[PDB]
């Protein structure tokens, strides 16, 4: 309950929705699965200040879109240069290095999650970037596509997320819950 109402305290009504839309989507309640709820809006707000992270427009946002624009994107891209099209929806295109993000964010180990990713996705063209709440992080290759600036300020704000949840006691559940 408390959690619910720290996701709408601390998180911009524009990832709120988003999330909330995302969970519908799979049939779960963002009222009962608040641990679930907390997660989402801080990948989708991780995923939006990466693509704030350096030039003007180096990166085109994938996550957040309903599934026709988002392939409509994908297969818009793919057309325009020939990178390998994914087996799945990526988070963000990097127009400067040319390939694909997924980005994660994690309340476990970096390394851990890295690995399920990485199994998970296959494709060897995509890149991976990990982000935990404790400041750890983890990229493909070990290529940090952001320059250390911009990255610090994700995990400044993944930290005081951490903080504020432990404030209100929650974080103990909300870092037990990850599946
Ligand atoms: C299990 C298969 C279902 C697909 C799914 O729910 C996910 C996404 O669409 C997605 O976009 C996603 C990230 O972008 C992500 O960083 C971590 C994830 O765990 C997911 C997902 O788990
Ligand atoms: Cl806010
Ligand atoms: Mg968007
Ligand atoms: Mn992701």
């Amino acid at each position: 309950g408390s959690m619910e109402d720290f996701v709408r305290q601390c998180f911009n009504p524009m990832i709120v929705e988003l999330a909330e839309k995302a969970m519908k989507e799979y049939g779960e309640d963002p009222k009962i699965e608040t641990n679930k709820f907390a997660a989402i809006c801080t990948h989708l707000e991780v995923c939006f200040m990466y693509s704030d992270g350096g030039s003007k427009h180096r990166f085109e946002i994938i996550e957040g879109r309903d599934r026709i624009m988002a392939w409509t994107v994908v297969n818009s891209i793919c057309n325009t240069t020939g990178v390998e099209k994914p087996k799945f929806l990526p988070d963000l295109y990097d127009y400067k290095e040319n390939r694909f993000i997924e980005i994660g964010v994690t309340r476990r180990e970096v390394h851990i999650y890295y690995l399920e990713k990485a199994n998970k996705i296959k494709s060897e063209k995509t890149h991976i970037h990990i982000f935990s709440f404790t400041g750890e992080e983890m990229a493909t290759k070990a290529d940090y596509t952001l320059d250390e600036e911009s990255r610090a300020r994700i995990k400044t704000r993944l930290f005081t997320i951490r903080q504020e949840m432990a404030s209100r006691s929650l974080w103990d559940s909300f870092r037990q819950s990850e599946r």
